[PDB]
């Protein structure tokens, strides 16, 4: 699938907004996947004792994990769909390493949908989400074609 420049544009328009608060937003998604779907927080050995919000608002270590996880789609997005280079190790830490379905990447496509919907309301409407589903939803193609290239995608 290809996106218009006009569709890449919404998409970082918005994500400028996300970058002005990394961790505030890396908090909000993550906590979102895991009270949304609490099977995920079990890939994460680190944090998969913590029990409700408020420890999960207070962890250091889910925080971190999750401007690790902006900082990283953070620069896939900016390649506007040229990101074979920078798809290449997350695909095998994720399919060989950490070992995660791309279902539960859907999961987390819905959680960052979620908190961009709440928090940026004004510069999230209806073309604005088509367009940020239409880049999360090549960037999980790509995924699943390389967890398959490395023998895995499950
Ligand atoms: C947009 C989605 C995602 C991005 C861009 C992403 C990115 C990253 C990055 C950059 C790391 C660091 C180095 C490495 O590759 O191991 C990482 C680690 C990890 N990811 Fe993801 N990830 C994503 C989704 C997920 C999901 C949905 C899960 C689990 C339900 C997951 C579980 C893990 C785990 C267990 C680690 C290592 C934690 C640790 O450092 O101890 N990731 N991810």
């Amino acid at each position: 699938m290809v996106l218009s420049e006009g569709e890449w544009q919404l998409v970082l328009h918005v994500w400028a907004k996300v970058e002005a608060d990394v961790a505030g937003h890396g908090q909000d998604i993550l906590i979102r996947l895991f009270k949304s779907h609490p099977e995920t927080l079990e890939k994460f050995d680190r944090f998969k004792h913590l029990k409700t919000e408020a420890e999960m608002k207070a962890s250091e270590d889910l925080k971190k994990a999750g401007v690790t996880v902006l900082t990283a789609l953070g620069a896939i997005l900016k390649k506007k769909g040229h990101h074979e280079a920078e798809l290449k190790p997350l695909a095998q830490s994720h399919a060989t390493k950490h070992k995660i379905p791309i279902k539960y990447l859907e999961f987390i496509s819905e959680a960052i949908i979620h908190v961009l919907h709440s928090r940026h309301p004004g510069n999230f409407g209806a073309d604005a989400q088509g367009a940020m589903n239409k880049a999360l939803e090549l960037f999980r193609k790509d995924i699943a074609a390389k967890y398959k290239e490395l023998g895995y995608q499950g």
